[PDB]
């Protein structure tokens, strides 16, 4: 996360760390047994952490637990990256408590203007590179259509919107990708790409979660 302010341990408790010797995607827990991420998350051996501040760190709070299945949109389009989500099956529940809860799906889409909690552990520098030890937060608003359209011409799927600073700055970055974007209390985005981190006009993109939640839920039904 460019630009923003560590959370505070467990201020965030739907975010998952994604971790294969080291953290390497972001996720977000929606109920006991499965987490949304992103679909260029996918790789096997996938250890799902959860409870985690500092990620270098056994502090106590850490559920560690195996992804048992990691389902991959089936239209997933690596070169677009149109249909970036997938979801994650633990090979058993986690135990939802304070410090670790899940996150509701939205029944409507977002609007332009919804300010955002964008968190993760991806890089803080724009131009280098430098992991947080804990995790970082940032406020940010969805942009409206246009903008996102005229800021990546050709790029932007009806399942995609972008979030953030026009201005640049304030971003989500590598490392941070298939993380939450919570909107109101729902999980509305996941981070997915940009063009850099924090550059003026280059916002961030995010899947568009609320054109999932029947595929979500039609998914976990029959596994
Ligand atoms: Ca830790």
């Amino acid at each position: 996360i460019v630009g923003g302010y560590t959370c505070g341990a467990n201020t965030v408790p739907y975010q998952v760390s994604l971790n294969s010797g080291y953290h390497f995607c972001g996720g977000s827990l929606i109920n006991s047994q499965w987490v949304v991420s992103a679909a260029h998350c996918y790789k096997s051996g996938i250890q799902v952490r959860l409870g985690e501040d500092n990620i270098n760190v056994v502090e106590g709070n850490e559920q560690f637990i195996s992804a048992s299945k990691s389902i991959v949109h089936p239209s997933y389009n690596s070169n677009t990256l149109n249909n970036d989500i997938m979801l994650i099956k633990l090979k058993s529940a986690a135990s939802l408590n304070s410090r670790v809860a899940s996150i509701s799906l939205p029944t409507s889409c977002a609007s332009a203007g919804t300010q955002c909690l964008i968190s993760g552990w991806g890089n803080t520098k724009s131009s280098g590179t430098s992991y947080p030890d804990v995790l970082k937060c940032l406020k940010a608003p969805i942009l409206s259509d246009s903008s996102c359209k005229s800021a990546y011409p050709g790029q932007i799927t009806s399942n995609m919107f972008c979030a953030g600073y026009l201005e640049g700055g304030k971003d989500s970055c590598q490392g941070d990708s298939g993380g939450p974007v919570v909107c109101s209390g729902k999980l509305q985005g996941i981070v997915s790409w940009g063009s850099g981190c924090a550059q003026k006009n280059k916002p961030g993109v995010y899947t568009k979660v609320c054109n999932y939640v029947s595929w979500i839920k039609q998914t976990i039904a029959s596994n």
